[PDB]
């Protein structure tokens, strides 16, 4: 086919949210594998039928395009390589470790002609597009992102780039707006681990009020927009309730909708291929690949 | 019985939320009841064989306290003639239309030596009651009152005191440790109405998120507490859930659970009768009454 | 007012089902109460400000019509003295102890031109109403009514018609067509008490699936009418599921509708008066009365 | 690897139910595929880079054992082929168009010392297996699947054995004792075609009902066990509800389970290697493949 993909990086990540879709290989040539493991790169490669790689550059030299599902901190080095090798990238979030960086990998691609695209998946989370399509005259949105037994020992500043920055992305993507922040809770353990984070952030029309209790009850995630005559919800991505006239309807995802279509991995993977194919960039580019990260680290540089 | 009650205003509010408990009249006499309008007054009286009376003052010279339903502009002068002739007083929310009269009711009622209680159910609401009591190492709180096609013809002010004063005053009882307004917004329709209204209330130790939508979707209320290993959620007044371990279950009120028994009416108006039984004040005395309110009017002065 | 009424027994069902609806007595006099235990009938009595009769007889005298609830063994005789006195007559589940003595008080209540009820409150259930009303081309109804705990140390035949009875008067109100009996499920303890009991009701266009499990692990009742395009589902009488298109709608009852309104008890009491009021027979009437009664006898005669 | 699979038949069941799971070929070598439209059997071989050959027979003759997912109708002409040819054959069910020919194929894989298994795909289900470990003293089971706008253009013999066989699979399953029809509806259009079916499957402990409506008002499954102090239901094979001491405790799929996880396809799959790999026969096998259908044809056979 007219375009070559290869993914580097084969973690939990890429072989829970990215191969099961991309191994079904219907819009492109998949060309090869590399992971540093080598082992655990010919076991999955060979569990496909894929051609294991053995180098970023090797695999690189055969692609257009590169799907890069390594550590927070190897994105900026190995994006280098990548983009002077003449190849467009999908990265997992956040795009590099600092966002100084991120923005010398931007200027990069656009140099190169190349799309270099983060993987915000909520942005194309079947439900959450429906709600935010069918959303006017907005007067508050709430968004909580909060897990079980999900303490552990890192500092905080890495859980916020890594995981609170999906609700930062949601929420300035659901405001379609300039935000400010007016109002910040930050709880940390003794050793600087994040136990509690939230903000409001406020617009002309309306807040959003972002949250993330890491040792909460459950894992869930909420997005609930307040409108003229209406409440929506989407809960864990896949089920959407609306409260209008004084009833409640609920929506469940359709019985064979596979979870990767539920949570946007399917629809955004496959954009990035279909700009591709089109000579175009996904709205993800730019300022949209880091802006949450900007945002991030304005709070975390005012952590005294 | 030892205790004489009264009632004083038999609208709307006093026929849903009080006089479905207190016609049961178990711990006092039903002495008699009071409001302007003769035919109402005569036919709501023989509903429930209670004695008539032609006047606030002639029904308070035959009782030891008075539940008083009437409109918030009344509430100051009606109260100033029954604390003036020796009755304890119970009222709904709020105590007066502006801090300064609820003070001035506060200071005569202790003068006189009598109570006087604001009508803040929630603070009896079995099961908001157990949620406090369950949570530990409290992170956050969110608490929401909306409303389906509930835009009033009135100015936001009003508004702000007769309903959003719940809200306010549901999370300082929650957050019992002083709390800031750290954030806020404030809807306003062309002519001044109130849409929308939310606060952060910010404390040392946690956050309580306030918000009220009049043209919401649906009548709805929620209190949710965040807290380690824990969320606890309140709807309407009357399901609670839990979400621990991974799971979450929910509990319903009992199938014989009266509505005012699950919204707090039963519980308070009891306790405001136990109170004048054992010579002490009600938790709502005092500062209680008005803390909210004060919080309100600094919200109502910004504007 | 032109209605007198008084009521006889004043036990646990009258107190939390009748009481609290027939003390707000807009639409007749309460004139008053008896229940064989004296101490008990002054403090219910002196409670609501009615005054307590001594017998039945006297009672009846001063009475149009009478709400009772006593002892399904009592029924018989104590409606016989009523009718003779020319008193209507409302009465929970079961009419009496056998069929055939209801038959029999029907028939005197006809010769008397007096109205004989007997307390369905599931047929004046608004939600259930609703459901009735807006099923149309119905394939299947399952109605189920389970119980925590709910093992009691009764023979399994009194269970059947004093609680089962529900179930099978509701489903036959939902049929409106014969039915007959047939993949019975009777389930009992070595004592003989009921563990568990299902049947299957088939219509000529639809059948009706009933159950009742006395040890489940909640108290619930449903209501499930599946229809073309539609499910319809009444959960504890007061929460409305519609699935259709694909979709879930939940509506709960109002914030404001009383327990008794949400079970039928508030409708089914105020149809009794106003019947009385305009010279007609209420809807539970004849064999209404006694055909979930008359399914059951022939359940326990089949044992 | 040590075992050889092939596919034959690539239409919507494979790519949707199967294709997914087995193409992470962990514990066999993918060989290749088959399905007899060429354009579809290349385009769906390369986006996996599986190897497309151009008949049954061929690529029989390159494998151990077969997942075959082709129309009822060609089962057992293909079934005979693929058995005759020495390789284990798993089919979705039901195994044959008849249970004659079904017993057949039974008898030649047990001559050829082959395992045939039937796509029981629930009997797997995660969530079925926890109810069904979970459940003791069990005195009610209800089964339904319903479904949106599923009205199909053919008659309701083939609709019994394609889909209600799942229902009727499951129940015989949980039952584990032997069952007898004590009820049943069936409701058809006037062509012929399944609207309504339903059944009360009476075992000595307890019965099953089961049913299912093509024109209902959403697609919805349930799985509901009734017990000693105990209901706990399953919806859509990926909720679970347990209604104990009064609540309602519901558990959710974990985040990342996926669908086929979810309903048993990844595990019965799994088995199906598993088995060849340890020289036993899974779990359906024998009796257990066309026992759910064996009571179908008597339904039919009955109409
Ligand atoms: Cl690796
Ligand atoms: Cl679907
Ligand atoms: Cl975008
Ligand atoms: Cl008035
Ligand atoms: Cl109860
Ligand atoms: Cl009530
Ligand atoms: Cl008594
Ligand atoms: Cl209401
Ligand atoms: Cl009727
Ligand atoms: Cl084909
Ligand atoms: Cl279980
Ligand atoms: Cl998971
Ligand atoms: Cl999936």
């Amino acid at each position: 086919k007219n375009i070559k993909m290869g993914m580097i990086g084969l973690g939990s990540i890429a072989q829970k949210a990215y191969l099961p879709i991309l191994t079904k290989s219907e819009r492109f040539e998949f060309v090869g594998a590399f992971t540093p493991n080598k082992v655990k790169r010919e076991k999955i490669c060979s569990d496909y039928r894929i051609m294991p790689f053995d180098s970023i550059e090797s695999l690189a030299k055969k692609c257009d395009c590169i799907f890069l599902h390594s550590s927070t901190e190897t994105h900026y080095e190995i994006i280098k390589i990548l983009l002077n090798l003449g190849v467009h990238v999908y990265v997992d979030k956040p795009l590099a470790s600092t966002v100084s960086q991120g923005e010398e990998l931007i200027e990069l691609s656009t140099k190169k002609n190349l799309n270099l695209m983060v993987g915000f998946n909520r942005r194309f989370c079947p439900m959450y597009k429906e709600i935010k399509n069918n959303a006017t005259e907005i007067v508050s949105i709430n968004i909580c992102k909060h897990g079980l037994n999900s303490l552990r020992n890192v500092r905080f500043d890495s859980t916020l780039i890594d995981d609170y920055i999906h609700v930062i992305d949601t929420a300035l993507w659901l405001a379609n707006e300039d935000v400010e922040i007016s109002g910040e809770d930050l709880f940390l353990t003794d050793n600087k681990n994040l136990i509690f984070v939230s903000h409001k952030l406020k617009g002309k029309n309306f807040s959003i009020n972002t949250s993330m209790h890491r040792d909460s009850g459950t894992k869930l995630e909420q997005v609930e927009i307040l409108s003229k005559g209406k409440i929506q919800r989407v809960k864990n991505l896949n089920v959407l309730e609306i409260e209008e006239g004084g009833n409640l309807t609920l929506k469940q995802s359709g019985a064979w909708v596979n979870i990767l279509k539920q949570k946007g991995f399917e629809d955004i993977s496959n954009h990035f291929i279909d700009c591709i194919e089109n000579n175009i960039k996904p709205a993800i580019n730019g300022e949209e690949c880091i802006k949450a990260q900007r945002l991030l680290e304005k709070i975390i540089n005012s952590v005294k």
